[PDB]
């Protein structure tokens, strides 16, 4: 391998570019937006941009992180000085802009370039991209392709009996930018994950009555599963019903890679991408790898170790089994996800053991154990104390210990 | 049989009230809007009103009728004497306001009364409505109920592969009010019926790229069946693709009667309501009848005759076949609908025979043959000229003859 394409310049693509560059590859990064940083960029556009391509960002106004900045920084690139552990979103954008300049990656990135197609070409890959400033299509040959285009832009909707009859306004979390369209409305939020809880909190400030349906301020009434809709009325599994003007679906996202031609060898289902080894390596075409298909983890460690493992594979330095053994282990792993009732690429129940395995394979520096200890202490605080957890401040003391500040 | 509910005060319900009153019934008409005339009222509201119930009107700005006023009038109540046959929609709303006052029907109509539930008790009916001026619920007992609530408000959408991936704006003909939101957009209209054709025309004045997809002005490009969608691209049955910002579905409407309790004995599917005899009588509960479930016909004659047949049945002047025989005839008729590849309640192919049967059963006067002559002729005009047909003017000379003026 010498020439490697990275698709996307969010946190996955930037961290890939860092380590691929480190490794002496010739790297090119394609990014459709006009700034690096991925979903940490806020735009008022939703769905499709005036520039003729999709909007990939689901960031909204006045968002604060849900994990302390101490766990969001890479172990060897600390956060810039800012007061507070639970920073606004624009500080994490700044952190990735600073990362990009600290590791001299900006000269690698083609901004406002939208990847339209990726297909195998003999032993290599052919990537077709449009320069959105000129609308000209350009073509590029690579020995390897690392896909880092994210999974929080293509919405997933529940199927709800009677939805076609509802005559209020329907929206999804992707398009939420501020609570203003919900002012004085009766709002049903479906899905009580991070988006549902946070959006419920932001909407509770402007709206008449907010309902949160899951299978808070006075404002927010909890509901069980939504089981049908009629013209202006939502019906719950508990037999109760409430009239609503707006439904906001916070039911998450599906995987979607429109540029992958079928010849790339990957099947993309709503919550499953296969066949990948360790959520990264395309077993059918092993010079294509993905970063960021797994989720629900300590993301800074996940990006850093995935990018080093992908780099080690491409550099010929990783301890890999044969394709048959990778298919077998992928199967075993996905049987276990079904037994634990989690989706295929959810790392939460075994992330530390997974990260240890990526370190052993790739020769990455061992993670400071304080990341594990702090994450395990604080990560579910959004669930446990939604209204006040962001008031807490932390400081890392050394690679084993942290403290809570006041 | 004395007290009869009519649900809806559009053309159906007003012609029902005319004949039920003349037969000495005590008639109450419930209408949710603040004015009679049904779809012929234009409102800027779409979907749901600020009064808390649905918007049933799909009328849009600057609409001109697609049938000459001389065929839109009842044979015994002529149109007012304005110049021109293809009048703007306000002249038809005026026609029905004039009709309402001619037959002294206004005193029977409870305006701003939205029907919420209809159920049988014993051989009569309980009808529950909300007076939207006070938000008080009221119920009333009746010996018969005539359902005239229309079928152009609950939208029907095609199932198109990949539709959940499209990120442009989707709308339905129901909410079309003016071409303004389509200005300088690449618009795909799906469905080349009257809304399709007419919407396309209206939209072609504000965008130079309209595509009309079917199973014209310069900038309307014809496309064949839409077979799949992706993020911003429509793909058609000829294997061509076009990028689009907006899709407008002109695919029609579905039956929907939210107020019918299951005990009323009617099953309502998208394009089929059953079991009805001759599109009117509820065979399970035969003091419930429908007017205007049938469509695609010379509507003036259809509403006049259905209302006189309903009145005959309810007054004991028309004695019907037993239920077994009605079910057998309904099943033979529906088999012929399928053989002719039309929807269950579509009358176009046999309307004159159908109307003659209704005249015979109901005791109504025979229709002027001029209606049939003219209707079949404008139908010929339709086979021609979306841009030009409305320039024609007609005058009825007598019972059998008309003449056209260019
Ligand atoms: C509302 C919200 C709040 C969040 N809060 C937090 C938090 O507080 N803490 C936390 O740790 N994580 C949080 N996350 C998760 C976080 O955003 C993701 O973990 C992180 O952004 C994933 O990085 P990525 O590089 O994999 O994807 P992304 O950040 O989504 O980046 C993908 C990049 O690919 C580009 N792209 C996509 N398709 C193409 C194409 N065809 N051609 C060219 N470019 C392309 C996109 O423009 C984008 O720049 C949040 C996510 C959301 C939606
Ligand atoms: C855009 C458009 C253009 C048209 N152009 C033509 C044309 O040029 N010529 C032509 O002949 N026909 C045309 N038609 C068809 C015409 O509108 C209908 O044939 C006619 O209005 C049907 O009369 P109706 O009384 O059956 O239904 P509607 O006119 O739809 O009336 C039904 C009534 O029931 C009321 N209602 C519904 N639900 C409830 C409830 N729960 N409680 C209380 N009230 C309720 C509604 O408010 C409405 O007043 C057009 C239709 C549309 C949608
Ligand atoms: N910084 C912040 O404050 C913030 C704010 C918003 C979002 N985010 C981030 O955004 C990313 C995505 O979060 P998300 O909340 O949008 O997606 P998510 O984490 O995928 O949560 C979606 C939730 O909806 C549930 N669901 C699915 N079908 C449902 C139904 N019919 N009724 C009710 N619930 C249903 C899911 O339950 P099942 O899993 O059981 O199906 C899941 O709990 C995460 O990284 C999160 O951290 C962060
Ligand atoms: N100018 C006017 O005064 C005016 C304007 C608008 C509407 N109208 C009236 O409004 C009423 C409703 O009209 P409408 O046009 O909205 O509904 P409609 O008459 O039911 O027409 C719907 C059309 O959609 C087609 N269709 C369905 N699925 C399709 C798909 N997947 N792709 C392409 N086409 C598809 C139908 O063909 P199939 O039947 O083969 O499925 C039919 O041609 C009519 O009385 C009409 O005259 C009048
Ligand atoms: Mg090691």
């Amino acid at each position: 391998m010498r020439r490697v394409a990275v698709l996307g310049a969010g946190p996955s693509g930037l961290t890939a570019a860092r380590y691929l560059k480190q490794a002496g590859f010739e790297v090119m990064v394609f990014e459709r937006y006009h700034h690096v940083g991925g979903t940490w960029n806020y735009t008022d556009e939703t769905w499709m941009s005036e520039d003729g391509r999709p909007v990939y960002s689901s960031m909204y106004q006045n968002l604060f992180v849900n994990l302390p900045k101490e766990l969001m920084a890479f172990p060897d690139f600390p956060f810039h000085d800012i007061e507070g552990s639970y920073v606004p979103s624009k500080e994490v954008l700044k952190y990735f802009d600073n990362f990009t300049d600290a590791f001299d990656l900006r000269k690698l990135i083609k901004l406002q370039h939208h990847v339209e197609n990726v297909r195998p070409c003999e032993s290599g890959w052919l990537v077709t991209v449009t320069d959105l400033t000129t609308m000209v299509e350009h073509s590029f040959e690579f020995d390897a392709v690392v896909v880092c285009t994210g999974q929080t832009w293509c919405p997933l909707y529940p199927d709800v009996e009677g939805r076609s009859f509802f005559r209020g306004r329907l929206t999804h979390a992707h398009e939420f930018r501020s609570p203003e369209p919900f002012r004085n409305k009766r709002v049903l939020i479906v899905g009580a994950g991070p988006s549902g809880h946070d959006m419920a909190l932001h909407i509770s400030y402007v709206s008449k009555e907010v309902f949160l349906s899951r299978k808070f301020p006075d404002n927010v009434t909890e509901k069980p599963l939504l089981t049908s809709l009629s013209e202006y009325t939502a019906h719950f599994s508990d037999g109760t019903s409430t009239d609503v003007d707006e439904i906001l679906y916070c039911t998450g996202y599906r995987y979607r890679f429109p540029f992958l031609s079928p010849e790339c060898g990957v099947t993309v289902d709503e919550k499953y991408v296969y066949p990948l080894y360790l959520h990264m390596l395309n077993i059918n075409k092993p010079t294509m790898l993905f970063i960021g298909v797994s989720y629900n983890a300590c993301y800074s460690i996940m990006f850093d170790l995935q990018a080093q493992w992908v780099t080690a594979v491409l550099a010929g330095r990783c301890t890999l089994p044969d394709a048959e053994t990778m298919r077998k282990e992928e199967a075993e792993y996905m049987e276990k996800q079904r037994a634990e009732a989690v989706h295929p690429h959810v790392l939460m129940n075994h992330q530390w053991e997974y990260f240890k395995k990526l370190e052993e394979m790739s020769g990455a520096k061992t993670m400071p154990p304080v990341y594990m200890k702090m994450f395990d202490d604080v990560a579910s605080d959004l669930v446990k104390d939604l209204q006040n957890f962001r008031k807490n401040n932390y400081m890392i003391i050394d690679n084993e210990n942290y403290k809570k500040i006041y």
